[PDB]
């Protein structure tokens, strides 16, 4: 599971990141 575990819980910080794209 190196696909599966990189492929909810990490969709999940940097769908964020960008929603404020600053900080």
């Amino acid at each position: 599971p190196l696909v599966e575990d990189m492929q909810r819980q990490w969709a999940g910080l940097v769908e964020k990141v960008q929603a404020a794209v600053g900080t």
